[PDB]
């Protein structure tokens, strides 16, 4: 019954590990519960928007964020296939400012990854195709968008797959460096 | 960009039709947006709990509800496979009291079904297995639970699959009739 939030090296960034109940017909679990989450973290647990994408192997999207009062906390998971998901703490006041953390999200492992406001976020598709789910605690605002180049040499993120396999949009190919502070 | 809610014969009960953008690598869509939903319906759009179940062909769960102040509106969809989903309006003051509506929810069709508070809900798995997602706008409360027998003769619900294929829990096999008012 208790929600299980697992610590990561980034402050306020958590893995939600599900408690899965199995039985004859299959399984069931409580994927998310706002009251439990807010009780455990003291953070906002009210999500207002749910987004879905399906992409093919090697598609890499990120690192993305919305600035200021438009910043979005994200609760992300993989509904089909496998992805490698990365978060970067960009809060200048945070003891983990400038640090990154990555993890595999898959339909099989049923994990969710909570990325606070003030972070940048991205992911790469590891399987033939993957369906990616992200819930946001704030609404879309194009003008507020910020970004960090995914392969910025200061962050030195390990995106796991061969570089020749990565598929990037023109925007993500041209995102400003971490030191340029487009956030 | 506009959310598309499609009317059903039951008052306040809607189908959410997604606006799916296809591209080279796949697709993306906004599955849910609380602000758009509340603007269109005048109803509460703040969901607080997300639940997942996976079940095998013929598993039928329902008809279920929570009574009184614990009643849960449900936004339901099928993430893998195919289900037949049914809602019953049980609000005594409603012009559609006692009426039912069923529809197929599948991973392929990406539809969502909004079941208001004061309704009972259930579904049966049509494919070999199915993964069912339901978001609730209120929290679980065991004591508040109500139920209606899925094959109640006054409601005469068409559950699509052969009765011999249906797999029901002991509780659902013994749910009180619609006219006994366990709600
Ligand atoms: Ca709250």
């Amino acid at each position: 019954h208790h929600m299980k939030l697992v610590k990561t090296p980034l402050k306020d960034c958590y893995i939600i590990e599900p408690t899965v109940f199995e039985d004859e017909r299959g399984y069931f679990y409580e994927k998310y519960n706002e009251k439990k989450f807010e009780e455990l973290t003291g953070l906002n647990g009210h999500f207002v928007q749910d987004n879905i994408s399906k992409s093919s192997y090697g598609v890499l999207r990120g690192l993305h964020l919305q600035k200021g009062k438009h910043a979005q906390a994200k609760l992300v998971s993989c509904l089909e296939g496998r992805v490698w998901d990365v978060a970067v703490d960009l809060r200048e006041n945070s003891e983990t400012f400038g640090k990154c953390y990555g993890m595999e999200l898959s339909a099989e492992n049923k994990l969710q990854f909570y990325v606070p406001r003030g972070f940048a976020h991205g992911f790469v598709v590891l399987s033939e195709t993957a369906v990616f789910s992200y819930k946001c605690d704030n609404f879309y605002n194009k003008e507020s968008e910020g970004s960090v180049k995914f392969n910025d040499s200061d962050l030195s993120i390990d995106w796991k797959i061969p570089e020749a396999d990565m598929i990037l949009s023109e925007k993500d190919q041209n995102a400003p460096a971490f030191k340029d502070k487009n956030y």
